[PDB]
């Protein structure tokens, strides 16, 4: 078994099962549907990876709101400020995102962009965390794409992570 681990198999599989607890009216319905998709290649354009959307036997990565209450450790806010954020790696709760509920997300020319927004937070969903570099995708600072810009920091991390 390699080593011993801390309980949970961090996720680490191809293959990956995710579902989306509520889509958002800011934006189109259809459309924060495919601001997910694309950004389901955002990502597995630097991977071989096999994403699966499920509705029924529930997702390893279970995505939706943040709500006021919550009771993470900062509830309600508005504003840019928090954005959305997951859980670590992990079976039900590791995989799960929560996006800021009073905002305005959709793929026109919003501001935040479902597909970034996303993102982001399809890294963090993964194990990869802030590194400190600010032209990172992990970096501490928001940075909207006026041109889509990848960067090889992910590729390698989502190289040993996967392929
Ligand atoms: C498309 C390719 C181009 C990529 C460019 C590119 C580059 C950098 C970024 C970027 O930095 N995005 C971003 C940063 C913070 C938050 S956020 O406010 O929710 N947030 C941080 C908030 N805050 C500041 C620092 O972290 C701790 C506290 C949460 C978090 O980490 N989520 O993962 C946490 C609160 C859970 C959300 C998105 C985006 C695109
Ligand atoms: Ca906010
Ligand atoms: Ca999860
Ligand atoms: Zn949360
Ligand atoms: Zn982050």
């Amino acid at each position: 078994m390699y080593n011993f681990f801390p309980r949970k198999p961090k996720w680490d599989k191809n293959q990956i099962t995710y579902r989306i607890i509520g889509y958002t009216p800011d934006l189109d319905p259809e459309t924060v549907d495919d601001a997910f998709a694309r950004a389901f290649q955002v990502w597995s354009d630097v991977t071989p990876l096999r994403f699966s959307r499920i509705h029924d036997g529930e997702a390893d990565i279970m995505i939706n709101f943040g709500r006021w209450e919550h009771g993470d450790g900062y509830p309600f806010d508005g504003k840019d400020g928090l954005l959305a954020h997951a859980f670590a790696p992990g079976t039900g709760v590791g995989g799960d995102s929560h996006f800021d509920d009073d905002e305005l997300w959709t793929n026109t020319s919003a501001n935040y962009s479902l597909f970034l927004v996303a993102a982001h937070e399809f890294g963090h969903a993964m194990g990869l965390e802030h590194s400190q570099d600010p032209g990172a995708l992990m970096a501490p600072i928001y940075t909207y794409t006026k041109n889509f810009r990848l960067s090889q920091d992910d590729i390698k991390g989502i190289q040993e992570l996967y392929g």
